[PDB]
């Protein structure tokens, strides 16, 4: 039947995307109706992203000073205002391709499909996950900031991140679209360090039930383990400890497969314990947190 | 690195779906023809053992439901191309991109959309596997779902879906109806070869590794293509082709080591194992990204 790591379709996203330029920092927006939302730190200079006063830097801004280019057409800045950590261009026209929309703050372990784009120029698309420690593992390079991550329910898309830098460690920080980070991260161009990352024990479950379906169980074993006793072991090993909500998300893997929430606990237990003695696992060596129960359900 | 796709709008205002029957699946809609697996007009008895040219002189144009959404779109015309059925309709797709109809080659990647009743679903990376198979993510009623690149604003389809085998893996047509590898769109037990790893990807990776500066695997060694070939084939590696040497060739320029003394490397990793070290955080050597995956997210 298949398993991949599958996001939602971008369509809906990419005509949104418009390009916002300041000075010479040039970085992505997006338009919805007649508002465009970017990166604040557009408006710094070299000289200003050390310790930014981004009020005092944006009330010396005009209208003018910002560039909007959509395609071909340049949009006029008709006013702008401030939300946290992101910007607020008003421009004199709307956008006609505007999805129904909503902004919402996710969870971390919830997974949310990133379109990343460069001068306003739609690239890629790619599933990721909040991580436990707020950052997310992206594939963000010079000229990506502004690129948003969503879900579609229905034919509604939920903005949920708007990436704003990289760490030394490669992985990747951001805002909601209220302009509030996730995590503990500031719009400052310094060498930030995250919090010490965890696994996302309910998603690596969701994927294990995800092999069976797919005709794999190597690594299911006889055993069975109390809740208490399976995050004891889970914590040592910085995993996430389950909740019971947990357990009742997994209901419907459980029941589609006939393995017990607690008996796919001990399997994972006893992986945590041995390794996978280079066994892999949906073609992967390592265990794999980043789908969702939801993720896994519909996509089997 | 990540699994990335295209982003997939210019495809998703192609999607359209057709029935037949109550036989339903999904068509692309370009300009003013609507491209569909040929099995649209099969019953599911009849998809046991169908007669494509029989099935097809029993069908008028006005047996065919082509809608974008719900909204019909009339057929004015049909024909069959080897494994597709090409629909004539009455209005052309105002969101036709800029498109072109390719057959790729084993070991390249595209994007699939994952269509049900003309609707994205979603939207993955795929690499077509030396046997012609690809490790997709297909249920009932996806057939008819396109892979694609995209070249600057070119949509280059190369892809249709129409079948799954027992081993669970997923085989389909170019644009042209015309199957990847020893397929055939009758609902009968199929076995694909044997699998092998696909080489040129391998070598990717380790430029990649290389260009992120994870370089301990570069030997002093080279070698010829051919005795590469011949070594590579003993551990269930594809040959080498000059267009892989080719496309590799970027990525040699981008890091000064010649193609074949990666090839070198490649072997001596093959013969030797890893001797418990990892590449770009993996003892596994990944082979899904091509070279030009590899160049879209380094640069
Ligand atoms: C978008 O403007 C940009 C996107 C970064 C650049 C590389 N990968 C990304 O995700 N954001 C920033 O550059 C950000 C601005 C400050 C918050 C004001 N800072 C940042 O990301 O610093 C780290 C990069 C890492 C990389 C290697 C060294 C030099 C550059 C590029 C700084
Ligand atoms: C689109 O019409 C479907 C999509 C399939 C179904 C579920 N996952 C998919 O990828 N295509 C089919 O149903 C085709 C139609 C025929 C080629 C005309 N048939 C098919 O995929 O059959 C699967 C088959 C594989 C084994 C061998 C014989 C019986 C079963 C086991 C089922």
């Amino acid at each position: 039947s298949g398993f991949r790591k599958m996001a939602f379709p971008s369509g809906k996203v990419e005509g949104c995307m418009v390009q916002v330029t300041c000075g010479t920092t040039t970085l992505n927006g997006l338009w919805l109706d007649d508002v465009v939302y970017c990166p604040r730190h557009v408006i710094c200079t070299s000289e200003d992203m050390l310790n930014p006063n981004y009020e005092d830097l944006l009330i010396r801004k005009s209208n003018h000073n910002f560039l909007v280019q959509a395609g071909n057409v340049q949009l006029r800045v008709i006013g702008h205002s401030m939300q946290n950590c992101v910007l607020k261009l008003k421009v004199d026209t709307a956008n006609p391709k505007t999805p129904k929309y909503k902004f919402v703050r996710i969870q971390p372990g919830q997974t949310f499909s990133v379109l990343a784009c460069y001068n306003g120029s739609p690239s890629g698309v790619y599933q990721c996950a909040m991580r436990p420690n707020f950052t997310i593992k992206g594939s963000f390079l010079n000229g990506s900031c502004g690129s948003v991550g969503f879900n579609i329910d229905y034919d509604c898309v939920s903005f949920c991140y708007m990436h704003h830098m990289e760490l030394p460690t490669g992985v990747h920080a951001g805002t909601d679209l209220e302009g509030n980070f996730y995590g503990p991260f500031v719009d400052r161009q310094t060498a930030q360090a995250a919090g010490t990352d965890t696994t996302i024990t309910v998603n690596v479950l969701a994927w294990l039930y995800a092999a069976v379906i797919n005709g794999d169980r190597w690594f299911l074993n006889r055993f069975t383990t109390t809740l208490n006793d399976f995050n004891l072991v889970a914590m040592k090993y910085n995993y996430e400890p389950l909740t019971q909500d947990h357990v009742d998300i997994l209901g419907p893997l459980s029941a589609q497969t006939g393995i017990a929430v607690l008996d796919m606990c001990a399997s994972l237990k006893e992986l945590l314990q041995n390794g996978m003695n280079g066994r892999t696992i949906l073609g992967s060596a390592l265990l794999e947190d980043e789908f969702t129960p939801f993720d896994v359900v519909r996509q089997c």
